[PDB]
Order: C-alpha cells, then structure tokens, then sequence
C-alpha cells in the first residue's frame, strides 16, 4: 500500500519543558495546523552566545502538509517569541494511502 | 568513509505499548525485512474519533532498503496492532560504506 | 524566522550504548566545532548479532551540522565513536528558518 509523497512534512522544533510541548502540541492540533504531534524527551548539547550548554528539552515532531507549514512554524514561534527555537524540515518520500488521507483530512 | 546513498529507507510508525514494540521488531527481524529497528517511548496528540487525544505510543524505526521496503510495508501492515498505522518513510542521503553495506548484507 | 528551502544543512544520526558515552561523544564534538547541536534520546534497538535476535538499549545521537562539516565530522567519528562499526546515517532537511540555519552557519 505504498503511495510515494512530496506534499507531506515533518516539522522538528524543541521546548525546554514538557507542559509546553503537551500545550503547543494540543492547541496546534486543535488549530489546524498539524494532524499529529510526537514528544520525545531529550539532552540537548550546544554551542550558545560562545558557550557550551546540555540541557533537558523536549523533541517535538509536528506531521502536516506543504499547505500548512509555514503557517505551523509562524504560529510555534508566536508562542514563545524570546525564543530562537530549532527549525527543522523534513520530507517523507513515501507513505500508505490510508495514512496520507488521514493526515490531509485533519487539516483547516 | 562518508557516501552519498539512494538505495536506504526508515519506515516510522508507532504502537501503543513497549511490549506490542519489542514483538514486531523482533519479528521484522526474523523475518529478514528490516536490519534494525529502534524503539522510542513517545506521547501524541492527534485527533482521532472527533476528539483530541494525548497518549503514550512508541515510535519505531525500521532500517531496510528500497528493495525491502514494500515487502515490510506489507507485512507490518498485517501485523500492526493499530487498524490506522503511522506510514512515513525517510531516505537517507548518506552513510558510511562500512554501515550501508552491514544494512544491505544482513537482510 | 520565515522559512527558507535548505540545501547545506545535515542530521548525523549514530547511536551508542549509553548515555556517559551520549554525553562525552556530543560534548567533544560540539567543543571541536564538527556540529552545532547535537541531541541524545534513549532508545532500544533490535537486530541480529552473531546469529541471534538482540534488543539492546541505546542512545539515539543527533547531529546538527552542515555539509562542509559532514566528511569531518564522519571521519571524527571513526576515532572517536566508541563502536567499532557505528550507525552512520544521514538526512538532509529541505527547510528552516532563517534565524535557525543562520545560527547552525554561525556556531561552526
């Protein structure tokens, strides 16, 4: 039941705490703007203003369409405007129908 | 060893409970249709029956390759727990020769 | 923080078998300026090994960088790695933010 895909989109981003991924993964959903929402709690290691940090966070997996992807990433930052938070995009290449269907069926 | 690479797949669902995870990577295994698979404790929230859910699912991530892949769509299809998987597959677009070729020999 | 399409951003994926391990493996490289960021996630992972099923726990790596840095950071990870034959696998983003990239350019 493989379909190959090009309009579907993974949108990676990280959050400090797990009620504030728990609340933007609900509202986002709730808006529209994704079908699903994965939270995966993480370490995260990085170069900051010339330092090196780890620090907790969580790892925030937002699934939606071409259509609604620039309105998803306006929409996270808006929700935490001091941030410069982690902006990654990735593009399955294939899925099944029936799970492709369901995701574009959830959008607004 | 960096190469460029066409040829590998990550297929990613996800399951409701630890053990429903081990039991199906263990038997893609087995079975020859996936090299490895890595289990990840997740939440999600999705709508699902006209309402908003959050629950605890496990992501898996099924290494196999172009040739193998409609064979593990198939055949996870007829042993997920769930009537509605996640589907989606990520290509990788490079390895290192020492890894690719342990991925593509093991099936 | 629009989103561009990228090219020139990298997701070095490996794993290894525990977290002092994660944690030394990302601090290292972060400190040599081979990756910006660098995640760790613990993981489980199922493969056959001498013959037999194995299910082991892991940690599952991250790696941010850019392509000038991939070949190096790979090579890096020939001798640094504690695995003699690590996971190496590599995605290419087709989207961040300005913001975001800029960042990643900037730390390396």
């Amino acid at each position: 039941s493989l379909i190959e895909t090009a309009d579907l989109r993974l949108l990676l981003t990280t959050v400090s705490t797990e009620v504030e991924a728990q609340q933007l993964a609900q509202a986002a959903v709730e808006a529209g703007l994704a079908a699903c929402v994965s939270i995966t709690p993480i370490q995260s290691c990085y170069r900051w203003q010339g330092a090196i940090a780890r620090e907790t966070e969580q790892q925030m997996s937002f699934k939606t369409t071409v259509e609604q992807l620039d309105a998803l990433q306006q929409w996270l930052q808006s929700q935490h405007p001091y941030a410069l938070p982690e902006c990654l995009v990735l593009t399955p290449i294939a899925s099944s129908v029936a799970y492709r269907d369901w995701l574009r069926s959830s959008l607004s």
